[PDB]
């Protein structure tokens, strides 16, 4: 419901004003979920953190392999809105955990998705996600991934798959971000201006009516609420010449709650849109 449209010379001064935009975070609600939402025996094992939890009108659902069983059918993620309110343009997730690697691919499969964007640095990877993709093939429930290549560049890793299942198969691109910086200042803003800008083109290669493009982080609501604000914040940028990211932020919080977590994560945001629109206006 709040709403702040920033023109560029605005957007360059209010990424730099910390005592403002913090002003202007803690203001926004964080729209978390009662956890007497979810009352089903064995639950928690499937959380990462047991206060977020998926908001229950955006949930993504599980359909296999027993619809009928609330425990088989629960993941931790939820259905996120793009630009302009288009529905279900993303998924945002948790990182998966020993027991939820096959429900992901499940969900994977179940959405067709073609682009995973994960946002883990290497040397997160005993606490905030668990290594689910193979060195060369594995089958998690009957969804049979195999990794054709590895293409490593400064800002991400770029992992092309097959994934088959019965007589069909289908392609997937996993994007896996490992430069997430314990500061953010603005020179740590290019790299993920760039994975923004990549994954973008990327979705844009799938055709009309792209299936959701999977974003995660360790809760599904921190970096991946940063990316997706910022995929969202460029097109209104090219679209409409300026961007609102506190309307953005308000958005992502009515499909998940908590998206975009810390008031550091938000400045960034804005950080991030500074420089991009510098780069536009040359």
């Amino acid at each position: 419901s709040m709403s702040r449209v920033l023109q560029a010379e605005e957007l360059h001064e209010k990424a730099l004003d910390p005592f403002l935009l913090q002003a202007e975070f803690f203001e926004i609600p964080m729209n978390f979920v009662d956890p007497k939402e979810y009352d089903i025996p064995g639950l928690v094992r499937k959380n990462r953190y047991k206060t977020i939890l998926p908001n229950p009108h955006s949930r993504v659902c599980l359909t296999s392999p027993d619809p009928d069983d609330p425990l088989s059918s629960y993941i931790n993620a939820n259905y996120i809105r793009g630009y302009g309110g288009e529905e279900k343009v993303y998924i945002a997730t948790q990182g998966p955990i020993v027991s939820t690697v096959a429900d992901f691919w499940r969900m994977v499969w179940q959405e067709h998705t073609p682009i995973i964007v994960m946002i883990t640095n290497i040397e997160e990877m005993n606490e905030k996600c668990t290594e689910y993709w193979p060195e060369e093939q594995v089958a998690y429930d009957g969804v049979e991934i195999t990794v054709q290549k590895v293409i490593h560049t400064e800002d991400y890793r770029l992992r092309l798959i097959s994934l088959k299942s019965g007589t069909e198969e289908r392609g997937l691109k996993h994007y896996w971000f490992t430069s997430w910086p314990d500061q953010k200042t603005p020179d740590r803003a290019p790299p993920l201006l760039h994975l923004v800008r990549e994954v973008e083109e990327a979705a844009q290669q799938e055709g009309p009516h792209c299936a959701p493009i999977i974003v995660h982080c360790s809760a599904g609501i921190g970096r991946t609420g940063c990316f997706i604000a910022t995929s969202i914040c460029c097109q209104q940028l090219r679209q409409e010449g300026v961007v609102d990211i506190l309307k953005t932020t308000c958005q992502l919080r009515q499909d998940r709650g908590g998206m975009i977590q810390t008031c550091e994560q938000y400045q960034f945001v804005h950080h991030v849109m500074s420089l991009y629109e510098k780069q536009l206006s040359h």
